[PDB]
């Protein structure tokens, strides 16, 4: 009902009143713009913050600041609030309810304003103003450097008040998705420990892409076999029982705490299992629990194999020795690179598209995450393009994993539900500050891009990723 | 005069008054505590920081919610600021002003609050300034029923502006923006990575800081985000290596120039001291050599050895020695990597001996010293004991030196990049609450420079519930003692 | 205040009424529609043109003339603003607010709407659409007389706004149009032609997209008319080769050195797919090479059989292959030209399959694939098909895949390449009229990338008056559906 008299009588400077008037800028051109309102009056603003909306007008005032020397005009007036003012003559400008002002004059003047009291309620938080003010040169103003300056300055109307009493905006927030500010060379595969060296895209028709490592939640809830550690991805630890004359090792499994795993959860494998058939010479280590005398040999694990079964509690082994690794010590499987032992086939394996074997050939891998595809059509899904090592053979090595290991991580101690089903995720080289490409990042956890046929996509190294907003299902992105 | 009247006629919710009470609490204890102000209204802390003058009293409205069963009868009073309230007689605060409130009661009741009436306009900021809350259980709380920690009561505060209010002065306000609220991860330590070697953590350690000369390279960056050390971000480039081998045409031993992460070609003329995932100490561990060929990508492996403490390892000039089962199957100038898993003991009769992790490795060869040193680390507040992270690698062929223990968590130090917080004083103080129980079991004394301690006297594997969140609380200064566990 | 007197005094005519109204008459008929606003008066919708800013409402005044005996009643009402009245029930009319009226009243009657307003304003430079208009059959006002069909009973409107009414903004007039209105040709489908081949079109299509990869390059533009795939301005041009043939002399081949439309030599480095009027499938097709000799015009012509599945098919690189009937006759370095007729079967012993319509051939060779992909077609806002273009290729030997859709009339292609509009929302709306009756059989769902779906499903050859032909109305937003047919 009242605020103070000091604010409501005298005037105030805005954070807009400055100008940069030369003849050198040129003529008949906008070169300030503001909407008009409550974002103006500075300790009018901030005192306007809690009290969601407006009835009555304001008064503005104008201080100019030049020499005697030059002789130029200037006007000011005020639009239709979506009114397009770009192309535009300083002719026609005055035709808007206006004041033209010399370049030589000491007073401050006054606009008129025009008012429609419209008693409506103006919502803070919106973008629309009744006008837009607006200056153009229109008088060339040239002399024989010099350049002329302008300030604005405002009050409201004795007409003027507030309606309502408000708490503090944005008190609360929902989490606001922190997107790590990192590169997909930092960033590593979320289906082995290897980091991530390219990024791709291409059909999904091409493979059925389903894997069980790098699948979770936007907000934080442990899916398929992906789990925390990337090193545990691949990785196995359990107790090995020795084929009397082969070189091979069953093992039953174990946790990564070597605890006693229980096959009777709700699981598709123990958490850290690898989702693809591969052969893979890596090494098996072992160590004596009695007095802790280390060893590792080179190991071949085939996930392809029938005795591979991790939801059941075995595991098959092909070590370079045959009975080095005692039964029921800290035996661990440590993969070094993936070779192609298999005939002559040219980048055969790992079989990345297809389901291993966790309860045997007998009962499949249960509780899985599904599948997933370009379901909004005409884009291609995005792939994080890998190449494992490898010491003797050419195997498949191109390992196409769909999230980063570290932001499931992240995105779990956001635990953070969605506002939206796709969000605006912008890929800003820093260097430029450029957009290279930006993505539809779906609440179910996968993204999708509106580019054709298949790219290594070439970026900057030091390029970050940057989240904007949340997005309707209906958003076509425009190609590259 | 100044305020609109939905504010000199109502009340509202504390900023931050809010207390439980339990049978398990007890008479004369502390309860809750507030500096009084016009800092105990929202309404009016934002509509007072746009003003500077200040004048006038309050009121204090409060409410209980209570069952029948529990019996108890509350206080509340007023005292004069300086006045040192530790173990005062619940009956002697009779002589404050004050109000007692059973705990039954259902309907809302008012505080007194006498002003003082020596207003004469106070600083509007100072909190060197009047009368302090304080919150007391006047009766023993009997509170018998079959429950278990049942009808834990919950408690209010509200405010109101008094009749004699104003403000005097009127300023243009600030702005005032924000910063980081010093978030850490809220993993298990054994669910963490070792920040000197590519393994997870098994269990936390602490132990006398004067056994051991401790300064590792891997694992060294600020607390803002700006790299320091052999430390990078990547917890597999740790220990790793990566390169084109060359044969040397008689033993089962290369010489490669360096690669990185992503086989770039290694610079000897940075300020650094090694290679980034250097291993930062003298061992022996038998990991795996990989080539992949630049032709068609022949998976090849062979099981390798590399030895920190050789002369030939030369990280920073550009070429280490590796010896693996192999003697020249890694094919010239090629796309050749080495992973390493666990430390074996071979070659060396001494049984527990490698690594030598509070050593340091000839990064330009036994000719020059290792340049640009992140320093070493010992408590500047005496006494007190180091935090390590003690691990386990696995072991082949002999009996190892298995115990590694590592200064930082890998995770930390990329979501304090994300961070880049600026400190607001020196050490921090973190909390081992298991969320299990919701209560401590250790505590921490983590400096700005970017270590930690502990005032636990001896070696201590920290045996924690693998549940166990972390939960960081404030800052604490350089002269805290902790309470031993 | 901002208006004169007399105008808001009096009522005046509007000029879409004034319409009549036979005895012979079926009840709870539509009979004429309009959209309520300032344009309704010729005065206001000057003056609205003038102006922004507009508030208030109207009163609607509607006078009868004809007959008095027939005892039959009308019904004017309010509406959705999107609401389809063609065939629907009086009862509906009956829920809006809406009034009876018989001929037998001499007064002139007022139907009165909804009275709500918008104070800040409503947009006037906009669609701004609101309650569109009802003329609704009651009774169907027989008229029992010895006469047929007498005394037409005019319907009028004649209007004045509410006294409440009133403008507040002002702009400079800018009266002079829009943009390209979006006109359309008037053709069928027998006198348009197929933008895949040089044939004129037999029948539009609806399917389902799920059927074939939906993506050529013949066919291919903008709204606005920038170059898109291999498509080019003539129709004749498509499929149809030029330039200097080479003798392969053991063969019937010949591999093409390769020219223009105007006989201009190929530029293999152009961001193209490939050159323009090049087909975009696999199939094997007999027409006619044709070859003058450039001195003085030793004319010859024979049948080659093309194929765009082939190896040398590499239109991109430069060279095309023609398998003739004649080996030798066909000069080299000549002006030869082949020219198709309709694809054939030769085949793999597979009948009704070439051309593969909706794979891609070899533009720079198997190797490496075409560049600069004009993308597919998909439903975005779904349920809906797509629409096909079904017409039937001749032939030259055995059964060929006939059934051949193409994406675009070519001459709607031009037509936009001389309209060159930009688009004002997302989704045009196109009329498929009868104007043997005036009346639409079915409309359609234009994309502003240049496509074109409707609201359907099944496999269906549209029927069609062979006299009917297309009008556009408007734009339609992305989430509006269509009447199936």
């Amino acid at each position: 009902n009242v605020i103070d008299p000091w604010i409501r009588n005298n005037f105030v400077q805005a954070p807009g009143g400055e100008f940069t008037v030369s003849p050198r800028n040129a003529p008949g051109e906008i070169l300030w713009s503001a909407p008009l309102g409550p974002d103006l009056n500075p300790y009018l603003s901030h005192l306007a913050r809690m009290y969601n909306g407006y009835a009555g007008g304001f008064e503005v005032q104008v201080i100019l600041a030049g020499n005697a020397f030059t002789a130029g005009k200037i006007i000011f007036a005020a639009v239709p609030p979506n009114f397009p003012t770009e192309g535009l003559s300083p002719s026609q400008v005055t035709m808007f309810p206006h004041i033209i002002v010399d370049v030589r004059q000491l007073e401050p003047v006054l606009i008129p304003l025009p008012d429609v009291r419209n008693n409506f309620y103006h919502y803070n938080q919106s973008n629309d103003s009744t006008i837009k003010l607006i200056a153009m040169l229109y008088t060339p103003l040239r002399a024989n450097v010099f350049t002329v300056s302008c300030r604005v300055l405002t009050r409201p109307s004795p007409d003027f008040d507030f309606i309502f009493l408000v708490p503090p905006t944005v008190e609360s927030r929902t989490k606001p998705f922190t997107v790590p500010i990192l590169t997909v060379e930092e960033m590593t595969n979320s289906r082995f420990p290897i980091p991530l060296e390219k990024l791709f895209t291409g059909p999904s028709g091409a493979f059925v892409v389903q894997p069980q490592n790098g699948r979770c939640t936007t907000d934080g809830v442990l899916l398929g076999t992906t789990q925390l550690s990337p090193v545990n991805i691949c990785t196995f630890r359990g107790d090995v029982t020795h084929i009397a004359g082969s070189r091979n090792y069953t093992m039953n499994l174990a946790s990564l705490n070597w605890n006693n795993y229980d096959p009777t959860e709700e699981i598709p494998a123990p958490l850290g299992t690898p989702d693809f058939v591969g052969k893979i010479q890596g090494v098996l280590t072992q160590t004596t629990k009695g007095d802790g005398s280390t060893r590792g040999h080179k190991a071949t694990v085939y996930t392809g194999s029938a005795p591979f079964t991790p939801k059941l509690g075995s595991v098959q082994f092909s070590t370079d020795t045959e009975n080095d690794f005692e039964t029921h010590q800290n035996t661990k499987f440590t993969p070094v690179g993936v070779i192609q032992d298999g005939s002559t086939t040219h980048r055969n394996e790992p079989q990345q598209w297809v389901l291993p074997s966790y309860s045997g050939r007998n009962v499949h891998n249960v509780h899985l995450a599904p599948a997933v595809a370009p379901t909004f059509p005409g884009e291609q899904l995005l792939f994080f393009r890998s190449t494992m090592p490898g010491c003797s053979g050419y195997p498949n090595m191109d390992l196409d994993c769909l999230l980063p290991q570290e932001w499931v991580q992240h995105f779990y101690q956001e635990a953070a539900p969605a506002q939206s089903d796709v969000a605006l995720l912008r890929f800003v080289n820093p260097d430029t500050g450029r957009v290279l490409f930006e993505c539809k990042l779906h609440k179910s956890g996968y993204v999708t891009v509106a580019h054709t046929g298949q790219h290594d996509l070439v970026i900057p190294p030091n390029g970050y990723f940057r989240f904007d907003s949340w997005v309707n299902q209906f958003y076509t992105l425009a190609p590259m």
